[PDB]
């Protein structure tokens, strides 16, 4: 009534930055919505089983930490970190995958890895860099990257890492034409992909710090899952063959412990460090010490990689039997192919040429399985024959029934469109 | 060689280059030595918290609430907390009208002030703020590039005819449009200590509506008022639609929950959402439901009142002590807050608190210097006192060393 108000809403969005016009939302809850319905079966999880959380021991830390260790607890905290829980860091490091030589001033916590990742992204990433990653590539990452304008330098991912002759070919590229200063790091997540499954080969580590050498790049080494193997041994980490001089290696307590704490880990060079030291004091002053002190004292009288053991048997037993029903329900159809995961929270399954599984995804919806479509983790949202799926949360009897349903939606969906 | 470090330094980005650590840490670095005392925080007295009932329940919402708060929570955040600060808001200040889509919670206020800084401010945008101004949000908004027009705060608030003759600058140079909008800390100001009247207020959200801008309000301290009677907010008075509205439980129950209450319009929140998303994911649930239970079942209010007793008792210590040893030095003033953590003195003109920091030292007694407050970096003759964490007797050694400390430089500066 000449009172269309919205125009104060267009307003608004007409103060809107350019780092504002270029955020995106991931749609992974939206589609995940009704996942959780009482006859549905969801793979789409990202997300560790929180019925294996030590909850009662961290209930007990919790308010001892809170009554007697107050005046650190319930009080701003420095926004280098914990110093106590560094100490245990440093150990766990150590005893993972044999890094040694780093201080405190080597690492920072982060509210997440995702804020690792922000920061990272705002102080080296704008509309005049590159970053380099994989497709398919880990959203959060994407979207991390992303908001600050930057352009991307995408490498296909194979079964044992990324694809080193695509990279080079792209460097050398950038090279002849002078724009490698434009490049600034390359992004990996070297055990257990997220979504892909993958482990990068030692030989391929080595490799990609030998290529981030040469182009005078650095190494962002994303690692939630290392300690979650459930064959093979230990790979030494792209950090400790590259140094921090290097590498960046963020790891976290989300996948091992809760991630409800939202405590990352970042190890890097010092100078790299006190960067991001600046970067997260303007961001959020500190974060929570509560959540710090009590992830210390826990580490400081629980072994954590003993405590992982029976989770990571329980975790081994879901991903077998979800390996042995693809393999029961999946062998028939020339072209199918997926990741053999060693570890973490996810297989990768890929299905023949011609099959969009974002168009697919009705038909699942429609029989009440769930994954997430291999759109989500590609950076320029292209179709894809791929899915993500998590074996994690699912009882075994449901991953054998999941696995059949999406067996019917796979046939019903590719008799439709000719496929099969 | 250790010269890549070189190179590191050419792939960082403008909003890298253009980042300010805060000296506040470097100047108070040895603050708490023996013989010190220190004026020099912005913290509350750890002795105040509730440490007893948040522990009690920290176990029980870990324990028998695990499925939320062990485990990754909404962007929007905890919407059982939602329903206690949409009670608060209402019990504390009377503001009424609001859902849980007009609220966020930050990792403290300041998230809020940095993503408030992304989603509004560049090298081709300008916001406004106060001289002097809270160091978080000149550090927020200054790396993203962000011009500033500085207004001078008066001891009731903002120079209004200053912010209306720059603003009908921009606007008759057709600039008006780079403007984004109006910081504010509209009770007891870190670190000036002053309140802004409602004359003000009202003032404040005609000239914003005038010139189409928004208005963030920054209230930390509102429930910590030692004597007068509380004032509408700016939120109150130009609704979601002009202001957003920040607050915080780091004044009033624990800056290591790390928690900003952001309210606004739906469509701000609904961006604040979307950059908190791709900045942290979420908040720690545990603080959230944390903080959620403990208003469910303590009243905060009342809770607040023997830390209001404490405060306002070393409050009014410092002042008689301002009063005893700097009655006979001409020129020197400061604000008789009635509410916050901080005192603000200002000494005769010729005083530099930078340069004369170095005699505070070495007295053992600090401050914090003006010049961290201003925007320019600017000499000052004012510093921020807080008298919040001395105990009282420490609080009048203290002002007595620092009356000590401006005789010796003065009469080195040939002012006294
Ligand atoms: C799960 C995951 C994360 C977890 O992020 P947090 O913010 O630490 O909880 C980060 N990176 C990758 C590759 C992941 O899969
Ligand atoms: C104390 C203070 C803050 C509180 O910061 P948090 O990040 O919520 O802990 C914010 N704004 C002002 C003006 C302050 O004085």
């Amino acid at each position: 009534i000449h009172h269309h108000h919205h125009h104060m809403v267009v307003n608004l969005e007409g103060k809107i930055s350019k780092i504002g016009q270029n955020m995106k939302s991931s749609i992974i809850r939206e589609i995940l919505k009704f996942a959780a319905d009482k006859d549905a079966i969801s793979f789409g999880g990202g997300v560790p089983d929180p019925e294996t959380f030590p909850r009662k021991e961290l209930a007990e830390i919790a308010k001892e930490i809170i009554e007697k260790e107050y005046h650190y607890t319930l009080q701003y905290s420095t926004t280098e970190g914990d110093p106590v829980l560094k100490q245990q860091i440093l150990k766990l490091l150590e005893r993972m995958y044999g890094i040694t030589g780093l201080d405190e001033d080597n690492l920072i916590f982060t509210v997440g890895s995702q804020q690792a990742l922000d920061l990272i992204g705002k102080l080296f990433l704008d509309d005049e860099s590159y970053c380099v990653l994989d497709d398919p590539a880990y959203l959060g990452a994407i979207n991390a990257f992303r908001q600050y304008l930057a352009n991307f330098v995408v490498v296909p991912l194979e079964d044992d890492g990324m694809d080193l002759n695509v990279l080079e070919r792209k460097l050398s590229e950038f090279d002849k034409n002078g724009k490698i200063k434009q490049v600034k790091f390359i992004y990996v997540v070297s055990n257990f992909h997220n979504p892909a499954g993958v482990t990068t080969s030692l030989e391929k580590r080595k490799a990609l710090v030998e290529i981030a050498e040469k182009y005078d790049l650095f190494i962002v080494e994303d690692d939630p899952y290392g300690a979650l193997r459930y064959e093979g041994e230990t790979v030494d980490p792209i950090f400790k063959i590259g140094g921090p001089e290097r590498v960046v290696l963020l790891n976290t307590f989300s996948k091992v412990l809760a991630p409800g704490l939202r405590i990352g880990m970042v190890a890097g060079s010092k100078e790299f460090i006190r960067k991001i030291v600046q970067a997260k004091q303007s961001a959020d002053l500190c974060s929570p010490a509560i959540t710090h002190r009590l992830a210390a004292r826990y580490l400081e009288r629980y072994d954590l990689l003993e405590q992982l053991k029976p989770t990571i048997e329980l975790y081994r037993r879901k991903r077998t039997v979800m390996l042995n029903a693809l393999e029961e329900y999946f062998s028939d159809i020339p072209g199918v192919k997926w990741v053999k995961s060693e570890g973490g929270l996810f297989i990768w399954l890929t299905l023949p040429e011609g099959f969009d599984t974002w168009e697919m995804f009705e038909y699942a919806k429609r029989k009440k399985v769930f994954y997430v479509p291999g759109r989500v983790f590609k950076v320029y949202d292209e179709p894809s024959p791929s899915m993500r799926l998590s074996f994690c949360l699912p009882p075994d009897e449901k991953i054998v029934e999941g696995i059949k349903r999406l067996r019917e939606v796979v046939l019903e969906y590719g008799k439709e469109k000719h496929l099969l």
